[PDB]
């Protein structure tokens, strides 16, 4: 099974991968988490996608698509955590998948409103070591564990990957929803509910 998980920045899609991932067996494909690994490490690829990062704009989609090129499972569940962000990464991933004879098999959507997505991203910590992910009010970290504010989600770099978001992974909606592919979500409800919707899904 090949799932996508689509959404806005903070609605929760890294929180369900990592659950579905260890409870199911899925390898889980995070962009976001292999690029921060690329920053820290100072490849080539990290070197080039920070700023864009930095700035809360998309990272150019060859540097994307050859990144999935690179660390495409072959076998096993897949899940594609924040990826695709564009049509063209889309359209990639599409004949990435035929010449290997598969499929996206479910987009969830994640779909919750800007205020949730701002009190989410706002009150959100990691732990820089690990990438756990926090929230001061709804998921606060134990004694004992060192975690930081991510630059990318102060206030104005916020408003810039929303809309960002809008204008170039929005459209996606539409893409997949003509692949007849896509299921819709409530992700504006509690942790456990989400989850719940989750396994709904690919059950
Ligand atoms: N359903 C939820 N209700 C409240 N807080 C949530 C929920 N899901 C995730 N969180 C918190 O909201 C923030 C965003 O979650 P995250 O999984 O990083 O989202 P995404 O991967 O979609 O950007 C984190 O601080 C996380 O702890
Ligand atoms: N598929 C992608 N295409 C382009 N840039 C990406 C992609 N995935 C992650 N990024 C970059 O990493 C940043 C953070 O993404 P991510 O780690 O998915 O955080 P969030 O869950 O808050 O959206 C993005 O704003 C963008 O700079």
């Amino acid at each position: 099974m090949i799932l996508v998980f689509l959404g806005p920045p903070g609605a929760g899609k890294g929180t369900q991968a990592k659950r579905l991932a260890k409870e199911k067996g899925f390898v889980h494909i995070s962009t976001g988490d292999i690029l921060r690994e690329a920053v820290q490490k100072g490849t080539p690829l990290g070197k080039k996608a920070k700023e864009y990062m930095e700035r809360g704009e998309l990272v150019p989609d060859d540097l994307i698509i050859a990144l999935i090129e690179e660390v495409f499972p072959k076998h096993g569940n897949v899940i594609f955590d924040g990826f695709p962000r564009t049509v063209k990464q889309a359209e990639a991933l599409d004949e990435m998948l035929e010449k290997k004879g598969l499929k996206v098999d479910h987009v969830l959507l994640f779909e919750v409103p800007d205020e949730v997505v701002i009190e989410r991203l706002s009150g959100r910590r990691i732990n820089p070591e690990t990438g756990e992910v926090y929230h001061v009010k709804y998921n606060p970290p134990p004694p004992g564990v060192k975690v930081i504010q991510r630059e990318d989600d102060k206030p104005e770099v916020i408003k810039k990957r929303l809309e960002v978001y809008r204008e170039q992974t929005a459209p996606l909606i539409e893409y997949y929803k003509k692949k007849g592919i896509l299921r819709i979500i409530d992700a504006s409800k509690p942790v456990e509910e989400v989850y719940r919707q989750v396994l709904e899904v690919i059950g």
